[PDB]
């Protein structure tokens, strides 16, 4: 969902 690339998300990329 184009998140996987930023720091927040990388957290966590499958939610």
């Amino acid at each position: 969902e184009g998140c996987c690339t930023d720091p927040r998300c990388r957290y966590q990329c499958y939610k």
